């Protein structure tokens, strides 16, 4: 798959918002995970224990993880497509370290999608959705492809 240029502005268009507050965006985002599927909060050894969303709005290391997720993220998707050298640090360590199945990176760009669509109406319309949709897509299969280089693809 490939986005056009026009496609991947669109994507840095909104997440130039995003920076405005990435730590507020990253908290949102992986609230809206945790709650819409509760097993992959599982996942997580240093947050599980938490159990209602007040916690983990009060949680300041999950307010930090959130940001170093969105930042790697958005240093991603600005590249443009030419991510090979960032998903290679970031494949190996969820592949074999943390264990995610693309089924939660699913999980994760539904809620990435998610809080774009409500916090920012005025530059994710649908053609904008439709954008960041393929953008994550791509993402997904790559890191897809690189899960089964390193012996996991799950
Ligand atoms: C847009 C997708 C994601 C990005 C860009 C992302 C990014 C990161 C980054 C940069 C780290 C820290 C460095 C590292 O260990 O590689 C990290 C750690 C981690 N990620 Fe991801 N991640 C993503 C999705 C997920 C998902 C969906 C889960 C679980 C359902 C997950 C679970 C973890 C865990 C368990 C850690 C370690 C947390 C800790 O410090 O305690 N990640 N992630």
């Amino acid at each position: 798959m490939v986005l056009s240029e026009g496609e991947w502005q669109l994507v840095l268009h909104v997440w130039a918002k995003v920076e405005a507050d990435v730590a507020g965006h990253g908290q949102d985002i992986l609230i809206r995970l945790f709650k819409s599927h509760p097993e992959t909060l599982e996942k997580f050894d240093r947050f599980k224990h938490l159990k209602t969303e007040a916690e983990m709005k009060a949680s300041e290391d999950l307010k930090k993880h959130g940001v170093t997720v969105l930042t790697a993220l958005g240093a991603i998707l600005k590249k443009k497509g030419h991510h090979e050298a960032e998903l290679k640090p970031l494949a190996q360590s969820h592949a074999t370290k943390h264990k995610i199945p693309i089924k939660y990176l699913e999980f994760i760009s539904e809620a990435i999608i998610h809080v774009l669509h409500s916090r920012h109406p005025g530059n994710f319309g649908a053609d904008a959705q439709g954008a960041m949709n393929k953008a994550l897509e791509l993402f997904r299969k790559d890191i897809a492809a690189k899960y089964k280089e390193l012996g996991y693809q799950g």
